[PDB]
């Protein structure tokens, strides 16, 4: 089947991380990021890199005083592992809804430097409530569970006094609103809605978040250097990283940031992540062989849209069709085992793109 | 002062890491690799690219039979973390005469998972002799010291038979000869002489290093899943790595490696490294306020020249008139203390390049 160009998206990339890089934010790196390649990260034309991520990351999350933009190797996977050793003292409570809010529980889990942690389940599609527990330090989930399209608010739950509030907003950050006074730590990777490569990860930390980093370090818990967040931390303060990071991922990192802030902040991401998913919600719930896997209007997120299609419409053979006519990356998280598709909606997705998308869907689908 | 142009290198990029991207391998980012950033590192376009980068390397380094290349994100500086836990069984035997090489035992020395390491150390500026004892498993050095300008031969030492040869090549690799065959563990990162990008490590594995990766993770030892080797080696041999890796370091790197293979491989980026020092090592015995760090000329890298000045000739002060002038990247490693210029000479950098930095700097001390 080949998909006529006139209904077609302008790009074709609805992947949910690596997801679309801007044509004019990759060109940046042959350009005006050119003198920056192959640079010592120890001196100031990288350094300056560094400092404009993150103050260009506290402008458009508005970070209270005291908040810190902080920065490492290795991506929120990395994360993961570094905040098991460094953030949680002696137990953490985590909520788990998919693939990504599972495996950083598990990581905890597995970890012998900390306790057992309490861990508060739902099916994949929906999510507990954010809540907290007398016996722990630490309390996490997920403000995006990319492998579902579930969308958790972040808040402070109540009586949570005595504990960090954990948020793996990897592919939530710079698409949802958010409090950052709410959370204690806000992490997340550059290739989702910041539209950059993988391998860094950044997280928003709360004057709480790094006295609790000080103090565990103070306590002699070993960690392996490159998961330490007090050396990440002492980095990040002088616009560094512990070791060598990639040049051109600060750079799209950088490009995006300034392009999200000149364009009216998260605010401004909010709305165009707010457009891209109206649209995709409504045309689901408009057509008899789809339905939004989430039943909760209240969870479903604006970034990432899990679309179910009936028994008799196959979204795998869509799906390949897609991809066969230039429409990338639309298949479920590869674990899920659903008969679905999956769309992101990142800032850099043009809402029209999403219902040229749709349009796409429905033209293949009447000729199967 | 101002540099006259007509005897400025073309490039004035001389750093160790990072080092000089060429512009032509940078354009292939908005050109041949365009359509693959913000694509799916799970779907065949990334993971082709995966795949070009392991058979190149495969290429280039003349892997014997049952040899790998592994990867995963976070740079040589994570791969020591993941070694210490991932590679060593009981005890290691470290070679130590730098920053790298003394970073790698003291990782090793803190990890609370392996034995306490024997240390061979020497002082900066020479090596100790690659050796062996019977009570390690792994012996360990670098193949260039990028801290002193060292380089160390990369052979099996006599009755190492019960021991893996774990080498740091970070800045070695490409750039220097290597018998493949003599080693068990040739680890490197993109940034020095594969003109690429920091955030991502890469190691030549033998069929005895991946049976031990596997018989240490068959013992039920806990590794955080950031730091797995076996998790890296299942994700490897399938084109992968376990997290989100940076589409523009697999790109540039996938250049590099095909400009290298392209030119006659390692036998011609040796000749054009050892093309390179050749002018700088002369230039510093010729003149008279200027000497090689190393005194041993087979200890005297190829790839990073450490030149020492007298008293009077600050080089400190040359360092930042080259910089003001464009000429970037020569300071010494910053912990070292000593009134010297580094100067690197991967094959990216012209030799000619090298010819004119020297004239640069004859001029710069002239006029002191
Ligand atoms: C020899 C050597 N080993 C290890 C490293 C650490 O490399 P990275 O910053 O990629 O972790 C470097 C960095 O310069 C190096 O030159
Ligand atoms: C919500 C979430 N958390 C964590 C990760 C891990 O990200 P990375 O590959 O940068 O380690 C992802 C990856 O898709 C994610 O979406």
């Amino acid at each position: 089947l080949e998909i006529p160009t006139a209904i077609k998206p302008r790009d074709g990339r609805f992947g949910s991380g690596p997801s679309k890089v801007r044509l004019e934010q990759l060109q940046t790196l042959t350009t005006t990021a050119a003198a920056l390649f192959g640079t010592s990260h120890r001196q100031a034309p990288v350094k300056n890199l560094v400092g404009r991520v993150r103050s260009g990351l506290a402008e458009l999350f508005s970070l209270p005083d005291g908040y810190e933009v902080i920065l490492g190797n290795g991506g929120a996977t990395a994360f993961w592992d570094a905040a098991a050793f460094g953030l949680i003292d002696k137990r953490s409570l985590h909520l788990t809804y998919g693939e990504f809010s599972a495996k950083f529980a598990s990581a905890v889990s597995k970890n012998p430097f900390v306790g057992e942690p309490i861990i508060i389940t739902s099916d994949p599609g929906s999510a507990p409530e954010p809540q907290t527990d007398p016996s722990v330090d630490v309390i996490a989930w997920a403000h995006n569970e990319t492998s579902t399209g579930v969308a958790v608010a972040v808040r402070r739950p109540e009586g949570s006094d005595d504990a960090l509030v954990v948020i793996d907003a990897t592919s939530g950050a710079g698409g949802l609103p958010v409090d950052i006074a709410e959370t204690d730590a806000y992490y997340f990777a550059p290739q989702k809605n910041f539209a950059s490569d993988g391998g860094l990860w950044l997280a928003i930390m709360s004057p709480a978040a790094l006295s609790r980093i000080e103090a565990i370090a103070a306590t002699g818990r070993w960690v392996p250097d490159f998961l330490s967040l007090p050396i990440a931390v002492e980095n990040s303060l002088k616009n560094q990283t512990y070791n060598t990071p990639a040049i051109a991922t600060l750079a799209l990192l950088a490009e995006q940031i300034d392009w999200l802030v000149g364009n009216g902040g998260l605010d401004w991401a909010v709305k165009r992540t707010a457009d891209s998913s109206q649209r995709l919600y409504s045309w689901a719930q408009e057509r008899p062989y789809t339905t939004p896997f989430v039943t909760d209007p209240g969870l479903r997120s604006q970034v990432v849209g899990t679309i179910d299609f009936v028994d008799d419409v196959d979204a795998g053979t869509v799906a390949k069709i897609l991809r066969a006519n230039g429409i990338v990356d639309t298949e479920p998280y590869r674990k899920l085992g659903r008969n679905q598709l999956r769309v992101a909606m990142f800032p850099a997705v043009e809402p029209d793109d999403v219902s040229a998308l749709t349009e796409c869907v429905d033209w293949v689908v009447e000729r199967l």
